[PDB]
């Protein structure tokens, strides 16, 4: 037993990280069969940045001022285009290792792996979740933009997230892999705020039914409640509503521990009004909520990849 | 910015990953080379577990009773030796895939990632430390035996850990790469208790630092202290005591933010005594102290591999 902030196994992912290059910018890039993804503002120039037109930068650009470097190689970029805030680079040479993949968009509250780079190579790997003002919480420096984030299905890689910028309180914004910006962010250097962050209630219910799995269980009361006496509560502490679908949700993890969903809520409501009292639950002082259902389950379960 | 816990990419490990199988028992190998490496007790059956005679069941045991099964392939094994608590497995097949790599003893207080493997396959990827009791909080179930931790430096592996059993508490013990345990365990089902556990001073210390680089400064006040006054209070938290050869290792990180390490000292000595009064620290409730100073260096200039 035990609970870990857990991340995928990142070897799918590395093989397609490369290096990529614009007159005096460097970052990463995404390369899946003969085309490499990246941030368009790898274009520009730091003087640029205040409101870049990015279409008239494009046009000034030509398939050799890109260099595409995948370790000790180079590629040759045959062809570009760009794609809302993706740049697609054409290669002459299909990436050998490209896994079997697709583009996802995920919605706040859903979780996946980050893999964090700098200069087409793998610094580390982290776990994190999509927040409800369409933020994440990363780990990110200068250089680490085109880095993405992903979930694994068997031996599908879903990319969800290609990464941008740094926001007010060090969170950060990035896109889908189709070049769309999560929450209302622009690749502009101009002064842009998250809005109010909310906490992720079914994912707080899901890691205390992880706890009880694993054997933490002194916050466990005996009373129930209704969902519209837990969302009294809840919403004067900025936790999101619960709403049917989300007891639904939950539905296996109160099976294989025989807690009504409705009673787990009875216990957080407590544990929001009455706090823990210097107790933690799972080595944490804090409620977890980047833990999805689907999260607890597989990582209690053992789902391999 | 921003700061996570943040574990090693897995790339290289994952392609060392194979499933051994003898009898009735099935766990994870590590093949390196022409040798695959695993603990020892999968030659045991449920029966045998109370007060294995390992040479004994050894003995018994022939090249063919062990079937290593490299993901769609099964190689054949030519030979095979016990070392302490591992078994090697000479097979015929040196792997493709064997990465520069080490086998390193870690000490108390040093962090590695954790490949968590069922069947030889890749479940997930996780960051832990050794602590002083010789545990690591880890998170494995049933078919988990066999996984390893590990550093990497550069371009090579440092193998350090490889996993054999659950503890009381829900914390977990294993060996070197060479079969010797960490802490006073033994590979038989007998009843061991893990010791008393110390916080790892050096590692809150860094991690503190680590939140001044990220503009997290609320907890620093301008008082300085001694060795000697903080000692003092900190073994009365069971903390473990602070050397001089611990304010040295932090130079660097007190060099970065200008922050004198014997005053950092007198801020954590603040924050034990009066506690956090519901602020977090890098989005933490509690003091973490699994982050080394190494790591947060790491984390905060952007060191790949
Ligand atoms: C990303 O572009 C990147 O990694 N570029 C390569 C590179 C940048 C700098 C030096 C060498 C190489 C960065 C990633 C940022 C940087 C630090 N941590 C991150 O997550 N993204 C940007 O720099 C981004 C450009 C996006 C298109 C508009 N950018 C530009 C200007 C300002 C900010 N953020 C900012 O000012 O943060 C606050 C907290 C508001 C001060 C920004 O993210
Ligand atoms: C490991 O051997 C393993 O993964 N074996 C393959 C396998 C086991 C069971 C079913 C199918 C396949 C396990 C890993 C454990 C199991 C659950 N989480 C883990 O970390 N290690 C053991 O089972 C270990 C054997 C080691 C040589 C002595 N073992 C045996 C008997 C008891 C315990 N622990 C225990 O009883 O835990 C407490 C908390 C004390 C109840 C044990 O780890």
């Amino acid at each position: 037993s035990g609970f870990r902030k857990m991340a995928f196994p990142s070897g799918k992912v590395e093989g397609c990280m490369v290096q990529v290059t614009c007159g005096t910018t460097t970052l990463n890039g995404l390369w899946l069969d003969d085309v490499v993804y990246c941030p368009r503002h790898v274009i520009c120039t730091s003087e640029d940045m205040l409101n870049p037109n990015y279409e008239d930068l494009l046009i000034r650009k030509s398939n050799h001022n890109f260099l595409v470097q995948a370790g000790n190689v180079q590629l040759r970029v045959i062809g570009h285009s760009m794609q809302n805030c993706v740049l697609k680079l054409k290669v002459d040479t299909a990436n050998p290792k490209t896994p079997k993949y697709k583009f996802v968009r995920i919605q706040p509250g859903q979780t996946f792996s980050v893999l964090a780079c700098y200069n087409g190579s793998p610094s580390g790997v982290y776990q994190c979740a999509m927040r409800h003002n369409f933020t994440i919480k990363g780990s990110f420096l200068n250089g680490s933009c085109g880095s993405v984030g992903f979930n694994i299905d068997y031996d599908c890689v879903s990319f969800c997230y290609m990464h941008h910028m740094e926001l007010p309180t060090g969170v950060h914004a990035g896109t889908d892999l189709e070049g769309n910006f999560y929450g209302p962010f622009v690749d502009r250097q101009t002064a842009q705020a998250a809005g109010t962050d909310t906490t992720i209630t079914v994912n707080v219910l899901a890691w205390l039914y992880a706890a009880v799995i694993n054997g933490d269980r002194w916050f466990l009361n005996r009373f129930t409640t209704t969902l519209n006496d837990f969302n009294l509560v809840a919403m004067k502490y900025n936790y999101e509503p619960l709403t049917q679908d989300h007891v639904d949700i939950l539905g296996p993890l109160s099976a294989q521990t025989g807690i009504a969903v409705l009673d787990m809520c009875a216990s957080l409501k407590e544990l929001l009004q009455n706090g823990m009292n210097g107790r933690t639950i799972l080595g944490s002082a804090l409620l977890e909520d980047e833990f999805t259902p689907f999260d607890v389950v597989r990582q209690c379960s053992g789902v391999t990849f």
